[PDB]
């Protein structure tokens, strides 16, 4: 019932909060606010994530293990970043394909959270908005 998957998506997230150092940024009840929101999840090695040009509702802290990012300058992400950010910001499809590395823990954020995280949190929203363009930035590069 709700109550198993209300255990399941929480049990974990506190234990693997410490590993996200954007909210170490944050009032402590602000992160235990958020944290009771994430869903803890794990993802096999090769799976897609977020698929180029699908909409997006949601993004991911990268806690164990790593992701592939598919842009034109391709990277892997590990503990402590974060991808998803930019479909929630700017309302568009998703820019890019992203799947699991290596097996991958992750804590996902739905797009309502992310939105009471941004409004709460203006050095956080800052973050994500600058790390959007940056990788605006990126992909503008051959
Ligand atoms: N477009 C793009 N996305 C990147 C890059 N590096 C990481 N990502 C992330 O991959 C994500 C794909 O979905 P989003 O567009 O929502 O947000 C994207 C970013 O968070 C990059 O260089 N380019
Ligand atoms: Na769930």
């Amino acid at each position: 019932g709700s109550q198993e998957v209300r255990r399941g998506d929480f049990v974990r997230n506190w234990q693997l909060v410490a590993a996200v150092p954007l909210f170490q940024k944050l009032g402590p009840a602000v992160l235990v606010e958020i944290v009771r929101a994430l869903r803890a999840r794990t993802v096999p090695a090769g799976a897609v994530i977020c698929r180029i040009g699908e909409p997006g509702d949601r993004m991911f802290f990268v806690v164990e293990g790593s992701v592939s990012v598919a842009s034109p300058n391709p990277s892997e992400l590990g503990p402590g970043a974060f991808f998803g950010e930019m479909a929630l910001i700017s309302g568009e499809p998703r820019s890019a394909t992203v799947s699991a590395a290596t097996t991958v823990s992750l804590l996902s954020l739905h797009s309502a959270d992310f939105q009471m995280l941004c409004s709460s949190s203006p050095e956080i929203a800052e973050i994500f908005r600058k790390t959007a363009l940056e990788r605006r930035g990126a992909d503008a590069s051959a």
